[PDB]
């Protein structure tokens, strides 16, 4: 039941005085703009006079009750949807993580690094279901719910789970107490590619993986928030045998689902795909029938010609993440140039933040590097305005992650998913484009308010009904157990940088 | 000032060995830096103090804090005059109709050239009152972001209400003048000579008689070329001699844009670091802006120069400039041992400052690369400090924390969620930080900036100072009507 996490209707609101970013089909800006909203939904945006007719439409009880929020010293935003994540907090003290020298200096390429380490990647990707096991109900929930938090403070309303190490239900339950929308899924892998080996090795039955989705489906119909939805992903095309893509075709188009995986990430795919599957990543999808309408692809660079028009006449969708290329050693957008190519071709392109172990980039950060890196790379200043940025953030991402019914802009009838964040400060003085001065100077914590569904779960910077200290030190506790039981760390290592955290 | 000890936090030192020490300290007596190291070497110097010394000792406690040397930022621009009409404060809030212009599109050489020619006839229009108050304001915004020293590459404000500027903050500053003395033009086939090279040298050489007594060892100066567009073989050669006869440091822009080489070719038969390297002025002393689309030969004159490049990948994409990835020169030069620093360059309303630069350079280099060490995060700040301090001939006294240089560095907060459980601060800064995050600015050893507020600066005042001189600058020397700058006054968030 709903109320377990939140009780009470929202009742009549208006945002006013603010320039107001909608992120609708014309890509709105209103300066000195408003939005009304009652309870979960948007009623009215556009210049405050005009939307001050609309409160003029409330009854009696409705007026007496409506909640005037000055948000002249502010910039509104549609809530970012972030559809491309994974919860990876559990492998904070061994990924690119807390154990490491505090010097850089002895720094090597590995893991998706240098191409890919595809045999590393692939044995990695392949071990998440053991240690998804391996985890208690305890420790998922605790990790989640921080993981989880640290999104929402950074102004994600909409997350979308691509494949995570951590349990569904937890997550789940994560964006439940939250007060956030969640598109949750389940880890997929049944093939791995090993050195030794002249084929892919089946590690699991495809009907195995298939079923595992279909539980949690089962799980989240009935829920009754309108905040949880589902979508099934495979981890990446190295990890996947045609019995499960052809699965999760049949899958998709019963269950009226979006699908999404990882495929053209890295330089060395495409030779191990050919050598252990016979075929390369966005063909096999295409063979499958996954290279639809319904699929949000990640990164989707490493594309041949024949790749590239296999997505544009499918009408596919790409997630690009280039705020952590750099630091992950990935090259998904200079090396081939192939995303920013697409979107100029007319292929549905968003951002995302991919994830990892640690904070990294948010989307506000990831806005600001798809901003000054597309825009370079084309010698363009206008190939991604600010406002298409945010449009890629927000209603482009909801439409890939099949949610644009309901979130990703600021329109009449939507959900009221709406940010705030102060333009009071020397970053945004005289600029009439507050967003520009939030790319050029602002990020993740300059997010002041989060409402979702009319509720303000984030108010200057901080949780409203988040106790964000508590949350904290659960997963400090439940990172604890599961690095020195499942991750086989020294406690003599772990418990000493617990006790030096800054709390 | 007396003696500081700073302990507890992570420093970042940026010395030779890129040196971090994780609860390490920082003594500095007076202006300079004395000890830095583990917390046991530092509390050996505190016990080396006179003692009066150690008595009145300010023991600051940065256990929750990152210690960064001060950010040198060696490649700026005073743009903030232009606030009004550079794509500035009255462009409509929406972006859907912005053009390609300008410096994007590989350049509109004419129009650069032409603009860059102007500058001396709107610097002379701007009041002596006008100039102090928007240099102060814009000088203030670097300091605020961690830039303890700052270089002019060539701006458009008065030299000696900068040098001002940087006296009243407390902050250091290489001063210049502007320098063009030829024009592009698209109804002619060769550069038109607009001033004399000996009189745009003499403007220098009274900048620099200005400033040679001064006390306080935080003003230095630098002759600029504004561009090699805007360059006669005459300016160039008597810049190499100017910079051999006072043993200075020489910067310009060159290589810059896609469309230059050719309308170098076509205006003075000879693209720019060849002009350059003709002129003598390709060699250790020079620091080049942007220097990205050089040929082969060009690149190798940089190379056996030992020059210096200043990069500014955080503000490319915004002005359609392609200066990191159509040519892939500058990290090139930089993995061959060039020295290549990053820099903020300029415009007319705040943009990526130092530490968003940082973040830009590690993203965008490490992508490039398929190579997350490329660039490392001590790189970045290395490229922002030491390195940039280097190119800027002021290594002798700022850029790193090591005994002898001068007690310039920045206290950031790591006690919230973007730091927590990371054994590397500096990350977590380059994730998720940025300028605002700076809390404290320390020059010569004396508190500028504290919890992200002036000490001795009221920003409020500076602000409203700022705001008056735009008004009066852009209504009577930008001719654009009081009844478009009023209304955008009146809205200020006050
Ligand atoms: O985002 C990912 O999970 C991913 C998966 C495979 C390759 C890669 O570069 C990234
Ligand atoms: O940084 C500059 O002043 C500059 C000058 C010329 C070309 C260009 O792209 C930039
Ligand atoms: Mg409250
Ligand atoms: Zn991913
Ligand atoms: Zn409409
Ligand atoms: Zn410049
Ligand atoms: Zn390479």
């Amino acid at each position: 039941t709903e109320n377990l996490y939140f009780q009470g209707a929202m009742g009549a609101r208006l945002i006013t005085g603010g320039t107001v970013y909608t992120a609708d089909a014309q890509e709105s800006v209103h300066a000195r703009g408003a939005v009304l909203t009652v309870d979960d939904k948007v009623v009215a945006v556009g210049p405050a006079v005009e939307v001050e007719q609309a409160v003029q439409a409330l009854d009696p009880a409705v007026r007496a009750e409506l909640r005037r929020l000055d948000a002249s010293r502010m910039m509104v935003l549609p809530g970012f949807v972030n559809a491309h994540w994974h919860e990876m907090f559990a492998m904070g003290f061994t990924m690119r993580g807390a154990l490491r020298p505090p010097s850089d200096r002895a720094d090597q390429v590995a893991f998706m690094g240098g191409g890919g380490d595809m045999h590393q990647i692939s044995a990695t990707f392949d071990r998440f279901d053991g240690l998804i096991e391996a985890m208690t109900e305890d420790e998922a929930r605790a990790i989640a719910e921080y993981s989880m938090w640290i999104q929402l403070r950074g102004g994600v309303t909409t997350l979308g789970d691509m494949g995570s190490l951590n349990r569904p239900l937890a997550m789940v339950e994560a964006a439940r107490r939250l007060g956030m929308r969640f598109s949750a899924s389940t880890w997929a892998s049944d093939a791995v590619l090993a050195p030794d080996r002249s084929r892919f090795l089946r590690t699991r039955d495809a009907d195995t993986v298939l079923a595992s989705f279909e539980a949690l489906l089962g799980a989240v119909a009935a829920d009754p928030t309108g905040r949880i939805r589902c979508r099934p992903n495979v981890s990446y095309v190295t990890n996947m045998t045609d019995e499960l893509a052809r699965g999760m075709a049949e899958l998709v188009e019963r269950h009226d689902l979006p699908f999404a995986t990882h495929v053209g990430a890295l330089r060395n795919e495409a030779d191990a795909m050919r050598a252990y599957h016979g075929e390369t990543g966005v063909r096999r999808l295409a063979e499958a029938g996954l290279v639809d309408e319904r699929l949000m692809a990640g990164h989707s660079a490493f594309l041949d010609d024949q790749e590239q028009k296999l997505m544009l006449a499918g009408r596919a969708h790409i997630s690009h993440s280039p705020g952590k290329y750099g630091p992950s050693g990935e090259s998904a957008l200079t090396e081939t140039g192939v995303v920013p190519a697409l979107r100029r071709a007319g292929l549905d392109v968003s951002l995302s933040t991919d994830a990892a172990a640690l904070p990294g980039a948010g989307i506000a950060e990831t806005m600001r590097a798809a901003w000054q890196m597309y825009n370079e790379m084309s010698a363009d200043q206008t190939e991604v305005l600010p406002t298409d940025a945010l449009a890629m953030a927000t209603r482009i991402a909801a439409k890939g992650l099949r949610w644009d019914d309901a979130v990703g802009s600021l329109e009449p009838g939507k959900q009221a998913d709406l940010l705030l964040v102060r333009t009071d400060d020397w970053r945004y003085l005289l600029n009439p484009r507050p967003l520009e001065s939030f790319l050029w100077l602002a990020g993740s914590a300059d997010v002041d308010t989060v409402i979702v569904g009319g509720r303000t779960l984030v108010e200057g910077g901080r949780g409203v009904e988040v106790d964000e200290a508590a949350l904290r030190d659960r997963y400090l506790q439940a990172l604890r157990g599961f690095t020195t039981r499942a991750l086989r760390v020294p406690a003599e290592a772990v418990d000493p940088v617990l006790a030096e955290v800054a709390r």
